[PDB]
C-alpha cells in the first residue's frame, strides 16, 4: 500500500530469490516486486515532499522505477526458461540500482 510497504516487499522478496530452490519460485518473487516498484512509483517520498510533482527529481524517481522494472522483467525472462542460478545473478544486479535512488531520496 505504502511506500514503506513496497520498499519491504523489495527487500522480502529479493530475500526469497537468494534462497529459491527453483526458478518458479525466483518467478513468483519477481512478480511481487514489479507490482511493488509500480506501487511505489506512484508515491511522493519523504525527502521530496516539498518538491513540485512535476520537478526534475520526481521525475528522476520515477524513472528509478522504470530501470528497476526493466531488470525485473529481464530477470523474469530467465526465469521463465527454467534459468534458476542466472535469474538469481539477475535478480542481484538489482542491488546498485536499488542504492543508487536511497542515496538520493532515502
Ligand atoms: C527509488 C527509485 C528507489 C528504488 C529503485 C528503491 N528504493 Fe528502497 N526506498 C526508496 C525511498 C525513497 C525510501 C524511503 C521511504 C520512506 O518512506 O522513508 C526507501 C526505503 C527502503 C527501505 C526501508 C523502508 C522502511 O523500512 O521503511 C528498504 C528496506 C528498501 N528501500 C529496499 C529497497 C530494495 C531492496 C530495492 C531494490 C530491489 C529498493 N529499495 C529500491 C526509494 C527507492
Ligand atoms: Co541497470
Amino acid at each position: 500500500a505504502d511506500l514503506e510497504d513496497n520498499m519491504e516487499t523489495l527487500n522480502d522478496n529479493l530475500k526469497v530469490i537468494e534462497k529459491a530452490d527453483n526458478a518458479a519460485q525466483v518467478k513468483d518473487a519477481l512478480t511481487k516486486m514489479r507490482a511493488a516498484a509500480l506501487d511505489a512509483q506512484k508515491a511522493t517520498p519523504p525527502k521530496l515532499e516539498d518538491k513540485s510533482p512535476d520537478s526534475p527529481e520526481m521525475w528522476d524517481f520515477r524513472h528509478g522505477f522504470d530501470h528497476l522494472v526493466g531488470h525485473i522483467d529481464d530477470a523474469l525472462k530467465l526465469a521463465n526458461e527454467g534459468k534458476v542460478k542466472e535469474a538469481q545473478a539477475a535478480a542481484e544486479q538489482l542491488k546498485c540500482h536499488c542504492n543508487a535512488c536511497h542515496q538520493k531520496y532515502r
